[PDB]
C-alpha cells in the first residue's frame, strides 16, 4: 500500500475502484471537458465501464485498464484509502463529488477573470462571475 496524499479525485477515483457499485451514484459527466481538470476524464472512463459491466468486482474492473497508460496510477489506488465501511465510503464518495463539481465552478471563476483582464466580459459573463464569487465565498507521480 503505498503512502499518496489525499486529492479529490484521488479520493474519488480509489473509492470508485474499490466499491464499483458506486459508479450508479455519479450523475452524467459526458458534457464536461476533461482538460480542465485531472483526472476527470479517467473517473468519467471508470464510471462508464462500471455501468458496462454490472456485476463487476474489483479485479475485473482493473482488468480493462492493466494494460493501458494508467495502470500503475489504478493499481495504487485500488490499495489506498480503503474504507471497508461501505456507509463511510458512499458519504466521502458522495461528498467528494461535490467538492469535485465546486472546483469546476471555481475553474470556471478563473476562466471569467482571466477573459475580463483580457478583453472585459459581457452582461451575461458579468452576472455569472458575480454569482460565482457569491457563490464560492459561501463555500508519487500520478497525475491528479
Amino acid at each position: 500500500v503505498p503512502q499518496l496524499k489525499r486529492t479529490t479525485m484521488r479520493i474519488l477515483i480509489g473509492l470508485l475502484v474499490q466499491n464499483p457499485e458506486l459508479a450508479t451514484l455519479v450523475p452524467p459527466l459526458e458534457n464536461l471537458d476533461e482538460n480542465k481538470l485531472p483526472g476527470l476524464g479517467l473517473f468519467r472512463e471508470l464510471v462508464n465501464t462500471c455501468l458496462s459491466q454490472p456485476g463487476l468486482t474489483t479485479g475485473q474492473l482493473l482488468e480493462h485498464y492493466r494494460g493501458t497508460n494508467n495502470a500503475a496510477t489504478l493499481e495504487k489506488l485500488s490499495m489506498w484509502d480503503d474504507i471497508a465501511d461501505k456507509n463511510i465510503a458512499e458519504q466521502t464518495f458522495t461528498d467528494s463529488l461535490n467538492h469535485m463539481f465546486d472546483s469546476l465552478l471555481e475553474l470556471r471563476q478563473e476562466e471569467l477573470i482571466a477573459r475580463e483582464r483580457t478583453h472585459g466580459l459581457s452582461n451575461e459573463e458579468r452576472l455569472e462571475l458575480w454569482t460565482l464569487n457569491q457563490e464560492l465565498a459561501k463555500k508519487d507521480d500520478i497525475p491528479f
